[PDB]
């Protein structure tokens, strides 16, 4: 059955994580971001950190935990035509902080589709996906 | 500047929203989800219907409303390797449910890889898009 | 699988529900409660309020809806022994607030117990149920 | 007047709190039990956990804290014609568990009541009670 | 005894209310918001379209309510060395959003002094008062 | 841009921080206070100590932590016919708990203003400042 997996005998350590996430622009998405309801990209960042402090309530099984950073980034990467996410997440205890990071840039990208639905419904949130995360047994892990 | 947009003279009508999302799975979580810390599926699958009614507390600029209506399916593609979400979210309002279907399939994605990324860190959300939309002045949309 | 079941096509009309609980006391707990960390009687009655509020988000397929009225009462029956909390909530909706009733009197319950488990941990919410509701096709409903 | 009890100057240690409530079944919602909306026993097992983490925003004067761990488990007692929850949850602090635990069993109950009350409205929640608990000055304790 | 009053006999109709808030600056405050940890007009902004969301959860007896528009504006006026926090809540209700926002103002302006108190910890949120509503029995309003 | 600042690296001390805020009363505000929907200055207390624990959830760039301490006051301060809200907030963490206490008493200040606009719609929250705090690089700070 479900259940948030005891840790409580494991020592409390420095833990990080980074993930990513993408949004694929359309022609009309990409001219109105570099117009600028408000800055999609500036309300997607700060939507992310807040979501990385919702995390536990949002995943059933997850660890509430005591943040002591959160980095958000939102780019416009204009040739590419998409939007990249960027969230890190740390803290000191006995579980990772994966979970806040990648959920910091899933909230992040649906920010910025809320912003430019209006005019293009179709925006896919293309991938969402850990790059990197430290702390633990299994140690350092990265993409 | 940003701005919640005044919809208060807007007649009250039937809204409905529906969008998915993938995980793309290893063999290594491929097998773990055909053995059944908790059913992956099953627990995604809720926290989808929770986070589509947590929606505008995560999304800056979204509408508080009630919602009529949240449906979410979760289900194992061993073929291609991967999960495929989807979410039916309606209502009756002023505003659409686009943001509460894309919230309860991230979601639900994010609850998966919970799941799933003890053996597997590497996972990646692939998608997450609005497939169908109907209600407000635009009307009928679809993928 | 579950569910939030579809009523957007079900007409608004205005819902009742009352429920009530109990706190089984010990004598210890009784004098403490006659005597007033803070009035057990009258922080829980707030809580219930808040509660009731906050059901939704507690209950994963209950409907989110507002609420119109919100009565908790939280009274000291000294011959009984025990504590009865009752409480009363009303809206206009497609579905009814059973829930909301039957939450707000648990979490007064815990409350009363909050304020009283560091001389009597062994104290008991003997009873959580619903006296009436009006409203929806079944129409009114008595305990 | 009330007031969240200061613990600052105590120190960090291992709490476990265990409780249980129990839902009292006629025929019908027996019956209903056995052919399984969704499945209540599945549902209210989840809405346990989450209300454990949720607990210190329930409950007025309850210290916000960390839980390391989590468990519930919802059962069909067929012979005794009624639901049995049982929580137990853990942590590292300078005060107990035991509202954790007897939240997680309250909103369990309360869920089990929701999946069923469609043609049982009168269903009880007997009880919620505290099973055992151990930290703190007082020691361990049991029923 | 506390409760929230029922309005559940009392027609929707539209409703406004708007209010606003200052912060008082010292010259090392001011120097720090023309230099621009992020833009904390920026940030109050969007914490104060946040907060009116979340009015019903911080004040008790508050009637939840699905908003229809959220207007916030956060302005430095220099030579009187302080922050103006304006806020503007819609909604259609049987009762007001004084209360949406105010807490917009406050939270604002809570939000202004977080991203300035490292070097002013002295910073003082002033005033936070209603500036004028409409719609209720008593009709529209005006300071 | 906007980022929870990292803290990850600096010890965990004791950390304090004591608030005020002030409601300036109209004659009829005080007489209706005086005669005590429920006593505005029990509810507001209340709010006060759960606004606190909601505070990393309200401002955007705040730390979430564990608080080991809350102290809320409010009372009538008759002859200056004004509600005077004083709050203290402790915690071990690498950060302040001054936003803790600004919150509390903002929230509080609001719940008054909540319960007493009725007939006094034009009371004003007057002043929202920190008295003092303790912990930290920069030491003791009083006003």
């Amino acid at each position: 059955r479900p259940r948030m997996v005891d840790v409580t005998e494991k020592p409390e350590t420095f833990r990080t994580a980074t993930a990513e996430a993408f949004v694929e622009l359309t022609e009309e998405a990409l001219s109105a971001l570099e117009k600028g309801k408000g800055d999609p990209l500036v309300v997607a960042q700060l939507a992310g950190i807040l979501a990385a402090k919702k995390t536990a309530d949002l995943i059933p099984l997850c660890h509430p935990l005591p943040l002591t950073g959160v980095e958000v980034r939102v780019e416009l990467l204009k040739a590419e035509k998409r939007v990249r996410i960027e969230a890190t997440v740390k803290t000191k205890a006995e579980t990772g902080v994966e979970m806040e990071a990648m959920t910091a840039c899933a909230v992040a990208a649906l920010t910025v589709y809320d912003m430019l639905k209006a005019a293009s419904k179709g925006l896919v949130i293309s991938q969402v996906r850990l790059l990197h995360k430290a702390g633990g047994k299994s140690g350092e892990w990265r993409r």
